[PDB]
C-alpha cells in the first residue's frame, strides 16, 4: 500500500 505519510507538529506545546 502506497500513502503519503506527513507528521503533525503543536505549536502551542
Amino acid at each position: 500500500q502506497l500513502y503519503e505519510n506527513k507528521p503533525r507538529r503543536p505549536y502551542i506545546l
